[PDB]
């Protein structure tokens, strides 16, 4: 009835009761832990009823109206819609609550101290890819806010029969293209080579550079997706320079200011919002460690280390570690110099511990995925490394979903 | 059913069937994951104190079955006699005694099964010192000294475990009260600060309370506190010539030597329990060699350990007023360069986290290839610095509890009734 988590650095112990409210699977079993597995159909009428009730109950409990006339009538109204239309429609208040709580419940998100400050753009009246483009452009402009970034989500119409899904085919709203060259090398972001190819096949004329912002590939109502160029004045980018290394700007590095995940599914009360792009601001390591230094990504450790004149003939010189730090210093300095919101992994992990402890106080727990919360460099010098965490799946939730090109029926 | 793990760098997919042999709960469920809990489970294979026959024999049979299976017997003459022998021993002493071969097999397989250990590519190259004839803390000291000398080997370190008499009723436990054979003292200062290793403040106070005269310095090698057959523990000073230490200097920063840092070369875990076929070896000090990050990241830079980041950073003349300058990250790298440069210059075995994690990936592939799996705890395997530029960060792992195993146990001073 109670689970305890300890911080081995501070000795603080928190008591988790919230996990009793989880209902969906983590992927582990009693005899094997799948904590590091990355990824461990429409609901029928009878399936949807109890999911809707649980969510409406939770909503009315949250606003201290549980058992109220409004709670009871809403429940009856929801059951009526399910009974008649096999689905139902969230009120705006419920939509905002659900979206904020899916963020609040994202066990892999270190930025959740911000969860209650989320701008929710209801796009459930959207019917076409042009409409989605308009909503997404407004999302980008609002979220970017001339560098003073604001978290935001735009929610497109829910799934109906599974054959009319709204999807943003992009994994993120703003990403750079990748082009495989005849000689085996890759220009730009190798993570996006397949998506870049889909875009070109759909008629995108690529600049064939290292930092081409990809076009939006937007699917409405299960139709074939359509290409749209985000207006370049809406795509805020930061050239990456270094406060001490004059030569760093000569690497030609830049990144975009707005991280905007667009390939996940938002599940609220059994309803599935298959297009729900959301955005916050970057933690610097996402760019400096993963985007720039993953071997499968821009992979710049060698080039930076060369320019640092590091001894690269043996690993134990820690040349990779040395270059990695300087790169991440560069990322933070550049965003800060251009007054583009960014958070370093130390600030972000400290805030998440504060958030986590507050969540245990007021909510009874905070589901947290250590594998994802600990930054990908300098792990043990951030406080989350020493923080025991319990992982469990609460709903509303953000879910992975198959890439749309693996399932789309081309018209 | 049958589980796959993917490496997201290489796209290599491995298929795990070994997990079907797991015995103990992980702590996780279908609904909650406890993979970052230090001690998620208290599920043990044998109950409280001296087990009844229907409790110990099934575990014994299982281990003996496993051992005779390993050597292409099972059902052979010697196996069936061994079951009868173990059966008679439990009938007449409420326990049984491992053969030398079984002890060695058991110790190597506890190491092979240690999901949290990144060094297991070496698992079958393990020197086993049978100390089950030991009877006194003096004898334990003699065995541990021999272990330390053998394992240190003038810097060419060698993996070793020394196995003292198994638990009998729980009142006669052999214990090394030290957490590791070689650790530095920690002193609580009058002004509230801490001198030495703050992790060892309590154990240091116990030693001082037991007559240890501390030199009260930053790197005081602690005495051994040895408990034999349940008796009160006894202090022993490890002969310093057996304690190989490495002065930490930096290949570039000439001022780094002035920090006065050293570390010992031999990491030797002494507070764990070795469990083989229901038998519990409560004193089983084992040692290998260091991954540089254990010293340079955790020992030196944990806030509640030596916590040297600020002083190194000051010497480096870094911007320390804001986290976003990454001054901690900058010093952290130089410290770990220094640690590796120092050990290597002194020809003391050490492995950097890049080479270690690379070898562990290879070990995983080997284990899946011949064994059908390898239990691995990502949370512990990924190094505490530069995680994602190491291959294990990108390697999905499956964690499960195979026996024989190394287990945690209570610190004996919470258990011990003195005399
Ligand atoms: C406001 C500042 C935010 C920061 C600093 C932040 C930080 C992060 C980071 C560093 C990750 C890991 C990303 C990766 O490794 O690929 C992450 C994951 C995630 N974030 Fe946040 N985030 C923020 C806002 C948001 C918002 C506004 C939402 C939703 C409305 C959100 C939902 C998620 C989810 C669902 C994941 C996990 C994705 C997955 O499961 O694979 N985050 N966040
Ligand atoms: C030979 C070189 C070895 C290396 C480089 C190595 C490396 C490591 C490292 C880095 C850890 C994590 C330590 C920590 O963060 O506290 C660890 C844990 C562990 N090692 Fe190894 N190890 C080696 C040898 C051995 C041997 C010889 C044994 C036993 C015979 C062993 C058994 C274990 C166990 C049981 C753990 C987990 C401890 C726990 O759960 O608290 N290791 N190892
Ligand atoms: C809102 C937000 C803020 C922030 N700082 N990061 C992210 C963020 C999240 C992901 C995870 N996504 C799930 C997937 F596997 F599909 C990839 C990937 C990124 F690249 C990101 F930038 C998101
Ligand atoms: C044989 C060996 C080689 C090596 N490289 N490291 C270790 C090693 C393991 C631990 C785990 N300890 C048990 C605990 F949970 F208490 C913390 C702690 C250390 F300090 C170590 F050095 C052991
Ligand atoms: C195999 C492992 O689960 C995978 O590499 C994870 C590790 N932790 C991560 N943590 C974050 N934040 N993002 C990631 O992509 C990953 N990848
Ligand atoms: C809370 C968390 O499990 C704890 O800090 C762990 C994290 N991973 C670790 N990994 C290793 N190798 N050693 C450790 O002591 C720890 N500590
Ligand atoms: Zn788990």
């Amino acid at each position: 009835r109670f689970l305890k988590v300890k911080n081995w650095e501070t000795e603080v112990v928190l008591t988790d009761t919230l996990h009793l409210k989880s209902t969906l699977e983590t992927g582990c079993t009693e005899y094997i832990c799948m904590g590091s597995i990355m990824h461990p159909d429409v609901a029928t009428k009878d399936q949807l009823f109890p999911l809707a009730k649980e969510f409406i109950d939770q909503y009315y409990s949250s606003i201290k109206r549980f058992g109220s006339k409004a709670h009871m009538e809403r429940l009856e109204e929801v059951n009526k819609e399910i009974d008649t239309t096999s689905t139902y429609q969230l009120k705006d208040t419920e939509l905002i609550y659900g979206a904020k709580h899916a963020w609040r419940n994202a066990s892999r998100c270190v930025g959740r101290i911000q969860w209650s400050k989320l701008q929710v753009f209801d796009a459930r009246d959207c019917t076409t890819a042009h409409g989605m483009f308009n909503y997404i452009c407004n999302h980008v402009k609002y979220a970017t806010n001339k560098g003073n970034l604001r978290s935001a989500i735009t929610i497109f119409p829910q799934r109906t029969d599974g054959k009319h899904d709204f999807r943003v085919w992009n994994s993120q709203l703003i990403r750079y293209a990748g082009y495989k060259q005849p000689d085996g090398s890759t220009l730009g972001d190798p993570a996006n080579v397949q998506f870049t190819e889909i875009c070109i096949q759909q008629g995108w004329k690529p600049p064939r550079g290292r930092f081409d912002v990809l076009p939006l590939l937007l699917q409405a109502n299960g139709n074939d997706p359509e290409l749209f160029q985000i207006p370049p004045e809406l795509v805020l980018e930061v050239p990456i320079r270094h406060p001490k290394f004059e030569w760093f700007k000569d690497l030609g590095l830049k990144w975009y200011g707005l991280p905007a995940v667009s390939n996940m599914l938002l599940e609220i009360g059994g309803l599935e919002f298959s297009a729900c792009p959301f955005s916050g601001w970057y933690m610097g390591t996402e760019i400096g460690v993963r985007d720039y230094c993953d071997n499968s990504r821009y992979n710049i450790l060698e080039e930076v280390a060369k320019k640092m004149n590091l001894d690269m003939r043996k690993t134990s010189s820690l040349w990779k570690d040395q270059a990695l730090v300087e790169i991440n210093i560069a990322v933070l300095y550049s965003f800060q110099s251009d007054k583009v919101t960014i958070v370093d992994h130390h600030s972000a992990t400290e805030s998440f511990i504060k958030h986590m402890e507050n969540e245990y106080r007021c909510r009874g727990g905070c589901p947290a995925d250590w594998v994802w919360i600990v930054p990908p460099m300098s792990g043990s010098i951030t406080p989350v490394f020493h923080q025991e965490m319990l992982n469990y799946r609460l709903t509303p939730s953000f879910e992975y979903q198959p890439d749309p090109w693996n399932t789309h029926v081309w018209k």
